């Protein structure tokens, strides 16, 4: 062996790589706790540092704001994979740092965020979340980067005795969900940048993906499918919706509501209170028009609070037998699109109050002065009966064992068609006894009239269009010519689509040291075959070379922390971290240049290289030491003369150019001039290192080192408190960083680099397909 | 299985390799204390966002006795982390002393740094702080220990020149520092149990060289004792007349430190400057130092350094005066008496030798002064007779020299002859021979001091010191003599430090695939070594043999205000396989008061944190599995539900509603109707960790029963030692868990490790342990 320190040769074995794909189910164990009584917070800290060793920072003022997050997050970027839990109270006022300010640098962080700081100190509801923190750790309730859960780990049922003191953990799931909320949120945030008009914020969703007409309307967006191939309902009317072929405890009305918020910008809802679902959607750009007796004065005012939309509610009974656009205030929806969700029902001759309600809504359909789109009522009729203009005849998806069905009225549907009873009743006998699981399954159904057939690769891209592709364009259908023509003709247009795909060389890598085995993931090439569909695999350079930036899901939920509403999640999973996110080229240039906390490494730059060193016994000095010889190995493989520089290996100091010397490059002769000190940047071989891993923002925070080659005015509209991480002059201005004779001589020794950090275990294909896209950058 | 906590995905046979490969880390901690607190602040902050080191800040704003509760408390659990920590003590000695705080780092196994006399911009001060940010999260300071003289350079890691690299041998600095642990503790031994001076004796079993320098640096004087001592092959009485064939100042302390066990009085002739004798606590001892260049300074320079006294005379030594009354050697009347003869000159070397030669063989024959041993240098090219010669040996640290030494005794030959000619030839091949080999000749001075005959019939009278570095555990000696002789030590009051393999520990590293086939072979309890045969030892049946297991750590936080020796900087697999024992009599006289040296503190939160961090065990979730463990317990031995009711919290295990009784061979368990149960929860723990290193089990349970009810605390001990545990206003420590309650825990915890580490446990290993807790608390 060796018996020498620092030893990388007995310490970093294909096991230890494996150890380390491990830890990064753990690497988020941020907790940042806001509350305003700063000696109660002094107690919980020590009270959750004596009992379970967590790490806790009390940031009350004491030092200057900036700093104060300078010296603790620089701390804890470099313990991210300690397994340790991490808590950081802030006590200071709102006015000293933000809400949004505090949960954006928390994010970034992948932390979970708690604001509490307008409670009293004898608050029930604080002292509960606070002995939460002594209770669960070193896990916490409390979801990380998100504020919401609806999933199935219950951290109640970690207490009860009951339950053995255990609760669900389906890592994978929830943060597959996760990442739907987080690319909605994304898009939502584009959509505010860009000042898109509220009616035309709408998203293409490529592939039938459910969940996500729940995140786009909890984000103020309509969404909208494109599949394929949708294979045919199985039933009938012109596209076939009238009888077809067979954990959130207020989804049973958030399934159909979401569904009609999307179809139209103003909604008549008959029926709505209380409407309490509604309460947690960003509606600010529609118009509900409410129909019911029971509505209040109070009512009005708070969903429009709560929902940021105009509410109008009357306090009366819909006037069904009134035939006239001057009746229940239709005079308000002239020359708009509008849908109606009717939800009323009585148990005294339901039959007869239905054909009252179909003769309306026939006669609603057909109106030339508003643009009725779609109409959902409620259907239970024992008679056989007629019915004029009418698009689908669905099963409640979310009724479970109950005998109601839904109708849809639409302009294109089917002009007269006769639904026998017998039929209905037979129909509902098969969906009475079908398990919830299908019974769930068949909002599918509900779905097809927000879903356009056809190629995603051929749809038109006008105007910023915003399309997300979750995994969709990188199937082995759509070649990966195709895929890439699709992306850079995109990013020419200035449109906004998201796409996602395996990391072909992480997954290389995975597969190599033996993480994920051959019975899970079959690799060939760059063709990817999952287990219980194929799929290809993209890279990092060939997708800079499509005009894509790679943004990790870390930076979207932090860049887009002001506008989210979605979910958050509790634990990373390693089939996630296999896949990585692109976004067009043209918006990381046009906002994503000037790199705030949101859009910074920071969460990843360190925390590698510190775990590799505690296991290597790598000290902080000998650590820049192994800097200088791996940049002197480089240059005197280059015939560059020894004496022409002077190897210092510190810290602030690479080496010393003494004379004049160039080094051949692709992108343009690197220039040394004399009497110059050389720094080169230590995060490209860091961010080269956690590459092998999680999803790496090397090409964005390459095109931020770019931009930094000279100093840069800081953005007037955001916080300055949100760019505490980097140096700022007295000017006000972002402080240049590195040349860019030092960046790219840190991409000629990231190959000896990771050679020496992992022991020659690492993959020198995931090393190259970085050092590509560095040079297709910093392109002459 | 998808749920938390998950123990069956996360503990595999491969997570208790890892689990043992951090054990080697366990020792991060590292306690500065400087009287400058901003300065403190500043560097908390550079070698916090530098390498991610946990600091903390001890300023004084918080009660001493509390704010060690709340640092401490936090860091036992973290020791696990991989993560370094540093505690910054700013607060004056007054607050708390040099010692004590010592005694509080070195029971966390971290390096000690006192710095609180120095001023704000002393040089000295800045560049210890510098290298905090430096060395991160390693530093040069070595841990339990001041000194460190092993091949491991710091300074090389800043080096260029080397490829900024150093050695690292963790085993050998581990198994020089437990040499200096052991001798450290038989230190403490004679300071408490107030033994004479002259007194202070110990026998190191089996040949040990490191041994001789460790007892000389703690005022002790070694003696050996060996099996079997090959004959030397030379001549004179005991045949050492020709025999056939990294620190910086031991090349004269090899030969100094020996002499200086020969006897209490030395008369030094040529030693100025003797700059070696200042590291080495010499009192007891009497020096009269001969040389013309010794000053007034001098003298003083060395009794303060030292502790011994000294005499040192500013003239040459009068070699051509025969009498007791010259060279003032009246004051060694009826004494014993060692001389060290450092004299030489380079003008007539053979004129001058034969002045001193005449000199002691007169002065070896003095029925007035017990001269014992008389080391003179020789370099004679003629042939010369000799008379009361004992030995004549080469110099091992002389390395390519001409000279060798002479030594003179009362039992050496009464007439020889050193022919010149054999004694040329003889430095040829000493000369030509490796400088490894050169100083592996220092056996045959050691042989001046060693006895040969067994170790197992040896008179044990008076607590006689024995320490014994696995030499009993050999294979040679059967465990039922072995286990013989420590029961007779225990009830002779005697102090036999005894080690041995941890039979149960190494079965269990095995098993799991750490240490391979190829390096230890285990069968039955007979284990064999490569690159000989030992047998192996558990905790249960030494202590039926009436002794308790200590560990290293305890050791030399227990002896730190008398601690001189050396430190490590990491730790050893091979060395935490071997366990230490000490008698009974002495655990129960003065071990009883379980203060921060003696806790299990360092060891007792490490591992169970690590395994609730790895299998996502909430903290009062942890408290639920044991109320279920106990239920699956009492239910299993026909206890009616409805008798208790399972809070599983981490105040209350369970309630009690109607009295019931379980049969336990250490007495019924007694349960009183409307009473709380909080079983122990470190027995638990202390059970995991026993599974890697050496667990202080059996100490604790020692101290766990003599907490059964209130205990004044000890008079003499600063009370500061005792933060860890509660103290009642009386000023005594409050008492811990019944005999119920710690029974109890005893009885669930084979389920209990069988539920942390996924079946993958070793039931030898927790019923080692548990039969040893009924024998401490037999009725």
């Amino acid at each position: 062996p060796d018996y020498c320190i620092p030893n990388f040769s007995q310490t970093v074995n294909e096991r230890t790589i494996i150890d380390i794909f491990t830890i990064c189910r753990y690497r988020s164990p941020l907790v940042v706790f806001c509350l305003s009584h700063n000696e109660l917070a002094k107690k919980y800290a020590q009270d959750v540092s004596m009992s379970s060793g967590t790490h806790v920072h009390i940031i009350d003022g004491s030092v200057e704001i900036t700093v104060s997050l300078y010296r603790t997050f620089r701390t804890i970027a470099t313990q991210l994979l300690g397994r340790m839990q991490i808590v950081v109270f802030v006590t200071v006022d709102k006015s000293v740092v933000s809400t949004q300010v505090m949960k954006s640098i928390a994010w970034a962080f992948r932390g979970s965020f708690v604001e509490l700081r307008n409670q009293s100190v004898d608050s029930s509801t604080l002292v509960s979340k606070l002995e939460n923190l002594v209770s669960f750790a070193p896990l916490y309730n409390v979801p990380k980067c998100g504020p919401d859960y609806y999933g199935p780990t219950v951290y109640s049922e970690l207490l009860s005795l009951a339950t053995n003191a255990r609760t669900h953990w389906y890592a994978t799931i929830d943060y597959s969900m996760f990442t739907r909320s987080v690319l909605t949120g994304f898009v939502a945030k584009y959509f505010n940048e860009e000042a898109v008009p509220i009616d035309k914020r709408i998203v293409s969703i490529v592939g039938y993906n459910p969940p996500y007409v729940w995140t786009c309307l909890r984000h103020g967006i309509r969404p909208t499918y494109i599949e394929k191939s949708l294979p045919n309902p199985g039933g009938k009317g012109p596209f076939g919706l009238i009888l077809p072929v067979i954990h959130n405890p207020q989804i049973k009305l958030l399934c159909l509501d979401t569904f009609m918020l999307s179809t139209s910008m103003n909604i008549l809802y008959i029926g709505a209170y209380p409407a309490t679902h509604l309460l947690s959607l960003q509606l600010n750009g529609w118009t509900i028009l409410a129909f019911d007796p029971k509505i209040t004065s109070d009512w009005t005012d708070a969903m429009a609070k709560a929902t940021g939309a105009k509410v109008i509610g009357v306090s009366k009974e819909f006037d069904f037998k009134s035939f006239s656009v001057q009746a229940n205030q239709l005079n308000m929806f002239q020359n708009s699109k509008l849908s109606v969700i009717d939800d009323t029902w009585v148990e005294t001759d339901y039959e007869k109050f239905q054909s009252e309600k179909q003769a309306y809504f026939e006669w609603l359909i057909d109106r030339t002065s508003i643009d009725v789109r779609l109409i959902s009522m409620k259907w239970n009729r024992s008679k056989d009966t007629s019915v004029s203009h009418l698009l689908a005849l669905l099963p409640q998806p979310y009724g479970a064992s109950i005998r109601e069905m839904r109708a849809f009225f639409h302009k294109k549907g089917a002009s007269d068609i006769k639904i026998l009873a017998a039929e209905t009743e037979k129909y509902m006998d098969d969906f009475t006894a079908m398990s919830v699981s299908d019974q769930i399954n068949t909002q599918k159904f509900m779905h097809c009239m927000i879903t356009t057939v056809g190629d995603a690769l051929k749809m038109d891209l006008d105007g910023g269009r915003a399309v997300i592709a979750s995994y969709s364009l990188s199937n082995s259908s759509n070649s990966k010519e195709r895929v890439l023509k699709f992306l850079s003709d995109a990013n020419k247009a200035k449109a906004m689509v998201v796409f996602g795909a395996p990391n072909t060389h992480r997954l290389a890598y995975a597969k190599k040291v033996g993480l994920v085995l051959d019975s899970a993931i079959k690799m060939s090439k760059d063709l990817i075959t999952f287990s219980n569909w194929r799929d290809y695999g993209y890279s990092q350079s060939e997708l800079y070379d499509a005009g894509y930036v790679e943004i990790t899901i870390d930076q979207m939920v932090a860049y887009s922390s002001d506008v989210y509403n979605g979910v958050g999640y509790f634990a990373n999973s390693t089939y996630n971290d296999l896949f990585s996110w692109y976004i067009p080229k043209w918006y990381v240039h046009k906002r994503m240049l000037m790199q705030d906390i949101r859009l910074s490494p920071a969460a990843l730059v360190k925390c590698f290289t510190t775990l590799i060193r505690n296991i290597c016994y790598v000290p902080h000095e000998t650590y820049y030491r192994f800097r200088g010889i791996l940049v002197d190995k480089y240059l005197r493989s280059k015939n560059v003369d020894p004496s022409q520089y002077s190897i210092v290996g510190s810290g602030s100091k690479t080496f010393t150019v003494l004379s004049h010397f160039e080094v051949p490059h692709e992108c343009g002769p690197l220039v040394f001039e004399a009497s110059t000190d050389v720094n080169i940047s230590g995060h490209l071989l860091s961010l080269a290192i956690a590459a092998h891993f999680v999803a790496s923002p090397m090409i964005l925070w390459a095109e931020q080192m770019k931009y930094m080659a000279v100093d840069r005015m800081l953005p007037p509209n955001l916080d300055k408190s949100l760019f505490f991480d980097n140096k700022v002059t007295p000017s006000g201005a972002l402080q240049r960083w590195h040349s860019r004779e030092e960046v790219l001589l840190a991409a000629e020794i990231c190959e000896s680099y990771a050679a020496m950090m992992l022991n020659n275990k690492h993959s020198p294909d995931i090393i190259g397909t970085l050092k590509s896209a560095i040079n297709l950058v910093f392109k002459i």
